[PDB]
DNA sequence: ACAGCGGCGCAGGT
DNA sequence: TACCTGCGACCGCTG
């Protein structure tokens, strides 16, 4: 075995093995020789980020529980998962040289770092004479190929989106790959050597370095778990059929939606396994509802994000966005941080970002709630900030997305309807009128009657009292006054629509 | 050139 | 139930 080459597999997104073209080439590539390579799928720990602050103690745990995930299915297949702790840069060089690395594949990231990055790993291997493959299936299209066929441009409009993409051929969504035939374990390597386990799964410890920051697990990490839910998710096939975004409710107990997020965005689950098994559903199902409106267009949407963002490195930021809307946002400290904590004094919101907070998942409706509340709605507060808190609390964290949909809601692109502003005490009412999703997450205010639970506000203090929590002691007083700001939020929102049009009119 | 069209609010009705 | 319409006047795309 000392005259073998490796093959090597590289995990950034993309975290399992179903439908992975990436990790099969591999896998196939090993037994068609069976006797003359080396397998070795990694994931490389950028150990240092743990400190960081844009990853939540909740989505830490997710990946933890990922890559333990996603270790075990290796596992199966006479493999493993190897979590080699460092910088891609100074790992990448060592290990091509000591390994012997003939082959390195991947699956393929728009996002800026990861360009730069995969740009330089690129570089690193051309030298080094290592061959390189890489593969697009974190989306079900190539966003290359869309902006291509729109003659070079990303397009800004979803239904202009859906024509394009269309005409566009679904690549073949792929099962799980081989068990490898006669595949001894790798010789121990220098830091092997050194080490038996450096290159085993990462412990709770290891990852979550403040632990008192999780709240509890409903949502599990890895493929497994992706795969168990999306089945759960496609049985009653009449649901998913006559399935309508904007009917489902922000503040029920349980999801109204699949919750499939995280694992889509970790690529636990396959996005075009997903596809395709929803087309198959709408196919025996007459009564359907379609895009926008429907799941597969909700997915549909995840595409046009992916798109927009790839043709544009400022897309989470308004600066230098070509898509965005130059707003005037202020700062205002003091109102960021009691939106941030859910302190509010407007229930509804502070309910929404508690969960948020605790469980690292909410609603899509309640992610308008908060969102506008913060933007364009109240507060005055500009969305990057937004994004900024979400980024660190989201399990389902994207990069793309949480950009993208933070842009609508602040009416800064892709939404420009600026005169309809969530009333943050009426939008919860419509679908939980007893104040139900209040109660749990705003556990202060539990004794309030439905009558002003969503404005606690309109409440006596004899009537505070004997519901248990006074305002202002027990709960925050209302940070602003909905009535009166939003309506002026609206003219300072016309007022910066009218200049980007003169600055616009003036480049012409 | 530019107007008509299609694109997850609220309040107050039937 | 699931519509209707003022609100004040948005955008991008189309012909
Ligand atoms: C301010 C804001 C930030 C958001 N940030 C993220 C994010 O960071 N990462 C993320 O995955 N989604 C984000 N979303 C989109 C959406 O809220 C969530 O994807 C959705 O709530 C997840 O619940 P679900 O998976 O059950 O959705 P479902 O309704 O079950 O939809 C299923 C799939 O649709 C895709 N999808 C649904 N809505 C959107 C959307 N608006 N844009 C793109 N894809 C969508 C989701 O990936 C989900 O996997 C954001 C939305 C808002 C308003």
């Amino acid at each position: 075995d000392s005259q073998r080459s490796t093959l090597v597999h590289w995990f950034r997104k993309g975290l399992r093995l179903h439908d992975n073209p990436a990790l099969s080439h591999i896998f196939t590539a090993a037994n068609a020789a069976p006797g003359r390579y080396f397998v070795r799928p990694i994931f490389i720990l950028d150990p240092g980020i743990l400190d960081w602050m844009q990853v939540g103690a909740n989505r830490w745990r997710f990946l933890q529980q990922t890559l333990e995930d996603l270790d075990n299915q290796l596992r199966k297949l006479n493999s493993r998962l190897f979590v080699v702790r460092g910088k891609p840069a100074e790992v990448f060089p060592r290990i091509f040289k000591s390994w012997r690395v003939e082959m390195l594949t991947f699956e393929t990231d728009i996002e800026p770092y990861s360009v730069t990055r995969d740009a330089a790993v690129q570089k690193l291997a051309k030298a080094e004479g290592v061959r390189v493959e890489t593969h697009c299936s974190h989306t079900i299209y190539n966003p290359e190929l869309v902006i291509a066929k729109n003659l070079g441009k990303a397009p800004i409009t979803y239904q202009k989106f859906l024509g394009i993409v269309e005409q566009l051929k679904v690549p073949k969504v792929l099962g799980v790959p081989e068990k490898l035939k006669n595949m001894p374990t790798p010789p121990k390597d220098e830091v092997e050597q050194k080490d038996s386990a450096a290159y085993d799964c990462p412990t709770m410890k290891q990852l979550v370095k403040r632990p008192e920051e999780l709240g509890p697990n409903k949502f599990p990490g890895g493929e497994t778990e992706a795969l168990r839910r999306m089945e759960e998710s496609l049985k009653d096939e009449i649901w998913v059929a006559r399935f309508e975004k904007p009917n489902t409710a922000p503040n029920s107990l349980e999801p109204s939606t699949t919750v499939l997020s995280p694992y889509l965005k970790f690529g636990c689950l396959s996005a075009r396994l997903f596809n395709q098994k929803l087309k198959e559903i709408i196919k025996r199902q007459p009564k359907h509802s379609q895009p926008p409106v429907s799941l597969i267009g909700q997915l549909m949407w995840r595409e046009f994000y992916y798109t927009v963002a790839a043709a544009e490195p400022n897309f989470d930021r308004m600066l230098g966005n070509v898509y965005c809307m130059q707003i005037p946002w202020q700062e205002h400290p003091d109102h960021l941080e009691a939106w941030t904590h859910g302190r509010t004094g407007y229930p509804f919101i502070d309910a929404i970002m508690r969960q948020l907070r605790q469980e690292g998942w909410i609603h899509h409706l309640a992610r308008h709630a908060v969102a506008c509340f913060l933007t364009r709605g109240d507060l005055w507060i500009s969305w990057e900030e937004g994004q900024r808190v979400f980024e660190q609390l989201l399990l389902d964290q994207d990069w793309a997305l949480n950009a993208g949909n933070w842009m609508w809601l602040s009416a800064s692109a892709f939404f420009h309807q600026y005169f309809r502003v969530y009333s943050p005490v009426a939008f919860g009412k419509k679908t939980d009128p007893q104040g139900h999703y209040i109660r749990k997450y705003v556990p202060e205010l539990s004794k309030y009657p439905a009558g002003c639970i969503y404005e606690p506000w309109k409440a006596s203090l004899v009537d505070q009292r004997a519901y248990g929590c006074v305002l202002g002691t027990d709960y925050p007083h209302r940070i602003v006054k909905h009535e009166v700001v939003h309506k002026e939020n609206i003219k300072r929102m016309g007022a910066a629509y009218k200049v980007n049009r003169e600055v616009r009119t003036g480049k012409e």
